[PDB]
């Protein structure tokens, strides 16, 4: 019974890879019914692919407030209002940096958080369980991640009393696709930050987000959780 | 000491509380100082305070060519800007879960955005010249704490981690890049309460009293200063020990 | 296989009661072999009669180097090196600073600080030779300036162990509870509850079990990457 | 009439050299009536020298209660009490904690964090009498990075949280300043290429100097910074 999720509904944002597709794995394992998104229906067909009966992939658009009111809709109506919510989806020089990629990053990376959240929020409370994480893996990107971070402070105080817990993990250096593509000098270079002298796994972030996201991790919310090796 | 002298510096938001103050203390100092206002009468207004020592201009933080042009019209009159004080604390109340998407979106572009775009269109200059000070105010707190700005919170703390990040590739070329919180300061609102209800609100202050706009305008002086020159992406708190 | 700590061996200093108690049992519920400490001999003896055959008590006093060593040879020859360590054991002796006496001061740091750098490194070694282990401080947040200040050392400690051992395979993290029900909580009268709680958002204080399971994934191998860390469980009020 | 400090007293321990001499001048410079300390008599008279009329210089050990209590007295008997006290005097014990020595540990608890402790109080009295009052601690410098110190510099800043609470409604601030890599006759002391080793870690690409550190302290010692408490003021050119 311990660290069960069965009867809980999760909605894993950008679940086709890498991290993403590590935390819906694995949610699905610990009993969830597991919905993971991708911007294109080819990207929700693979995730279907790869939950088979523990839940299905569908296509989402997080800058979209229809593509949103959509996937919540379909969802509740097959598989009753989302439990645990993961904000996975994201996207990545001041001198030169362009208007058009710092609004990106802010309506990708934090507005989206923002909109979801409150999408979800009503269901959770009337319940009065819930659980929403959001993972935050360059000034565009700091100030964005910091604004999740002070969001989650936020809201975590506004909705703790109605049973809904709200928190970020903070990821360091994962093994990506991206990161083994790196020559080995860029590798190197890398591992001397991190005393653990190695890229975490992203089934280590997924365990992260799995605990908070169970019962065992009601008392903790508006908490950001390492998990770097170290690095900071 | 803490001289200022020669430098031109630019202060947005400078109508009244906290944004005065700072026009003020930095003009006192020696600064040429130009404040900023959305509405001409607001600009004429700040001309009428600074007198001598600097001029007040009408200035939208949404909006590029309002920016630019009142950069030109700095740059051409007065050299470029060597200090940049960003206010970045105009919010009103309300809580996240009552707050829609526009008031997100105006928070945003106007307190967040707007340090992206001003920051990036001093620093060229700044550069060149291997001096420069920019420095970030967050909003005042009000009568209902912390809790009453969680409209805010995202925001400011985006402005805390866009001030690290940029500071840490400015450094190089002398220019410093800080944030000052202030936490409850006097405003026309909190003169307007009860004795009763200021108390109230001040039992979250260790030091027992608001603070003043010249405290905060201290604060900013002093990091604009060249004695605080390797102080860089740092948020100074001045909030008489809140939290 | 998930978050199972079968072969293990634990050490839970101060479980007695409320949260070490928590946390000894949990411990012992997901496979360690699970040894917690209290002062005296039947402090010791009542955590032998609640862990039975997934552990014992023993008597010990971690501002003693001697109480240390004997405890840990005991253990050693016994179950074999400690491989997680918990330590829960602290006190609390508050007052203004204005009246605060040198012994208030000074107990505090012996107990709450200094015991963490004597009990972590007289585990260490063992640890680094099998490349594999877990040392955890839990930290209440709790006239308080000593107990402040010890509290921020342990974290500063922390961060700065976790940095030395962590290419051998030791993570180091510090538990930081909230207001959390012990038997302290539950004497105050109705009108002291009902304060205490307008601090917390969640409405409630947390359950000795829930600081538990916060180390217990601490400790687990699925926190392999987690190291320098502060968990804090305190229903958002902070 | 700006950051002027004409009128008190200040009481800077650890003023031989460096970040604490810089301290001890310009507190001076700005009108303070100035006490520096070291461990030792020609210490102290090296103070004097450098002080001159402005203040003069005495023996301290911080680790021991007798000590302060007679420093405290000569200073409140010729000079009246403290309005201003930094505490700098500290000392580092490296190791890794595998070899980490008891003792090694146990003096820098006693002399970077208890310390803090002992001379916060001795002082507190004095300054809520008068409703005015400025502590100020000094988290000091990092060396090529210290590992046993991380312990104590984080103690003094939750000290620090958790004492300026309790006495900022009597007028008393109570903060820290955090130097990052800064110059002194140790830094001096490497070779270049360990030099350019170490400024790789700072964006701003140069150690900072002891008169850095010094400004900061008199920023927040003046009357302009009494809304300031339970800061951590971080000056290191943007390190970390
Ligand atoms: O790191 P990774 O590229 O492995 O994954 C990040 C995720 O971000 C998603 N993503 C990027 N932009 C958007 C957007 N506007 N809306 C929804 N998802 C997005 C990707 O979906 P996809 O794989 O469909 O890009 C991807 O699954
Ligand atoms: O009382 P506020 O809290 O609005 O005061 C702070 C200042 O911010 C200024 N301000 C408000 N909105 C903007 C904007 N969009 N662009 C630039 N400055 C702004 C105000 O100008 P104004 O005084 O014209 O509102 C005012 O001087
Ligand atoms: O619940 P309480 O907060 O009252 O005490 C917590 C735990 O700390 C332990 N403790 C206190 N001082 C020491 C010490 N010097 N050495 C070891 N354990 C100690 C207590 O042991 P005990 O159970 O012996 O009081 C108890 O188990
Ligand atoms: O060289 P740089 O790196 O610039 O500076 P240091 O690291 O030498 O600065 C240390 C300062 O703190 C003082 N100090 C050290 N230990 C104690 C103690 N136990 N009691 C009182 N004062 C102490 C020293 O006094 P002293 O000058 O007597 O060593 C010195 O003034």
């Amino acid at each position: 019974q311990f660290m069960n999720l069965e009867g809980k509904v999760a909605l894993v944002t950008g679940a086709s890879r890498g991290i993403g597709k590590a935390i819906a794995e694995l949610l699905a394992e610990r009993g969830a019914k597991v919905i993971g998104t991708a911007t294109s229906e080819s990207g929700a067909q693979a995730i279907s692919d790869y939950l088979g009966d523990n839940g299905k992939g569908m296509a989402l658009n997080v800058t979209n407030p229809e593509s949103i009111e959509a996937v919540l809709k379909a969802i509740t109506d097959e598989f009753g209002g989302v439990d645990i919510l993961v904000n996975n989806a994201g996207i990545t020089l001041l001198m030169r940096m362009k208007e058009e990629e710092w609004s990106d990053i802010m309506e990708t990376n934090l507005t989206s958080i923002f909109r979801l959240s409150k999408a979800v929020l009503r269901g959770m409370m009337k319940k009065r369980q819930g659980r929403i994480i959001n993972v935050a893996s360059q000034a565009n990107y700091a100030a964005a991640k910091a604004g999740v971070i002070g969001f989650t402070k936020s809201m975590a105080r506004e909705v703790a009393s109605r049973g809904v817990t709200v928190n970020t993990v903070a990821p360091g250096f994962i093994e990506t696709d991206m990161t083994k593509a790196l020559n080995d000098e860029q590798r190197t270079a890398t591992l001397a930050q991190v005393p653990a002298g190695r890229l975490g796994d992203p089934r280590e972030i997924a365990s992260a987000v799995a605990f908070l996201a169970s019962p065992e991790a009601a008392y903790i919310t508006g908490e950001t959780l390492h998990v770097n090796g170290g690095m900071y």
